[PDB]
């Protein structure tokens, strides 16, 4: 089992080399709070333009299935969350 | 086939298992039901969030291993969450 | 290798000796605005469909079955075999 | 190996998997253009058998849904039937 | 092996899978920034073939959706076309 809480108020580096296998990210879940603003999580692989991975809507869509693979070769990964609420990534190691 | 009803309130201990769905249990509560997972001593991670009368099930893709470690499922709200999937 | 199974509401339903991948529940025909839940046993909930909101959902599922559906509408299971 | 098929509403539409060079993985249904707010259901009947609903799309609520279906040679004639006034775009890939 | 592509609206956008070191698994579409409430549809054409809708995102209702598509050296120029005023972010992974 694998999980990471990405906080909103600062872009967050993640290093897949710290995991003993390939990371399967299979879900994003909205963290606690009262904010009704959309929460978007973006991903940049070293210094490339960020790509939006999903978009959660408080009281409508508070989780969504993903199917992403991060390995050693994804040098530094940078996760950025828009909005006032954390996004919980979950999945498993291969 | 594999399935587990996680009851709300008191954290539920568990321990290859493919978890592929969460479904909202019976009850009248309109409050969100969130299921979290905490490994051993680690901070719990939210696995999904179900909304009565809007989203009452969601697809998952989780793997828990043969070794069987210390996993704790915690459900927020007044309603059980039915995990389903299979074993290979 | 298509596969389909309309579970009607009311009394449950058996299964065929020979592997089945169920990958979708779809809400059957009807006017009922009631929640339709489908369940399995070996009695666990597989999914929950809401008329005029969520009328299908993706599944990933693989000795006695018995399917039972809650609600006024049937649920169409679909997928394939391996 | 991208694969896609637009199923038009009304008259049932026959599909022959023998025309594809591999097994067909259908993974998405997407609602076609149109102003109709009526639900769009796509059904599948293989042999002469009874049709099975594959999904149900709701204009301005749920206009696509993930699928995981496999069609091969053995699915003799497949008949797709769409309810409503809007086409359904099936997409996926071929397995060689 | 993370993979991502922002498809901009309006002018169709050519994509070449031969430029990637393995097979492309597209597994999500996410709605780009913007204030437009209009539907965003992404379509795909492989060479000369009529475009097929891959999904349909609804601002403030459905702003991402799971996909399961495979692009290989084939298709050559998979032309992606986005309806609406907002980019669509495709994400997924490479299979080596």
């Amino acid at each position: 089992f694998w999980g990471l809480e990405v906080k909103p108020g600062k872009p967050q580096a993640y290093n897949p080399k710290n995991e003993q296998g390939k990371i399967h990210v299979t879900q994003a879940t909205l963290g606690t709070g009262l904010s009704k603003e959309k929460s978007v999580i973006q991903c940049s692989i070293g210094d490339k333009a960020p790509i939006a991975l999903c978009s959660l809507l408080p009281n409508k869509i508070e989780c969504c299935p993903l199917n992403l693979e991060f390995d050693d070769d994804d040098e530094p990964v940078e996760f950025t969350v828009t909005g006032d609420r954390s996004i919980h990534l979950s999945g498993f190691l291969e």
